[PDB]
């Protein structure tokens, strides 16, 4: 997970330049600038090589000392996650927006009978965001999310979206 969220306090990336794109310097070294946030005393906060790092919860976000000895610090300009339409394993838990199936056919609406008659009405699966025509998961199949089909052929069809890549 290389982005931030918020102010990056749990971010534990491997991002190693500034915002003025300056090369960290490593946490556990004195050169060029001496300090003492080191990883012996900051436990559980990832003080590891030279990543920019948020240790003590700061507005500019993580941030690392500079390999320029005439900048002692430096925040570091780091994305906010903002991945959304992906999926996590089979994608139980997707409430994206995907509308397609993974033949390029356009979904049928979760609450409409036409052209499929069906039995997965919103009432019946609170919780599970069967609304519109977004691809769901609702029973937890590992086909991923899935909708039944505007072909009349094709009853349903798993969908295609892909692995996210900034959960954890």
């Amino acid at each position: 997970r290389n982005c931030i969220i918020g102010k990056g306090r749990s971010y534990k990336g491997t991002v190693s330049i500034t915002k003025s794109g300056i090369k960290c310097q490593p946490w556990s070294s004195m050169i060029p600038h001496e300090h003492s946030f080191l990883p012996s005393s900051y436990r559980g906060k990832d003080l590891q090589e030279n990543y920019c790092r948020n240790p003590r919860g700061e507005e500019g976000g993580p941030w690392c000392f500079t390999s320029n000895p005439e900048v002692r610090y430096e925040v570091c300009d780091i994305p906010q996650c903002s991945e959304v339409e992906c999926i996590i394993g089979k994608g139980r838990s997707y409430k994206g927006t995907v509308s397609i199936t993974k033949s390029g056919i356009k979904c049928q609406p979760w609450s409409s009978m036409i052209p499929h008659e069906h039995s997965f009405l919103p009432s019946s699966y609170r919780g599970k965001d069967l609304q519109e025509n977004y691809c769901r998961n609702p029973r937890g199949e590992e086909g991923g999310p899935w909708c039944f089909t505007s072909n009349p052929e094709v009853r349903y069809e798993v969908c295609d979206i892909p692995q996210c890549s900034e959960v954890e």
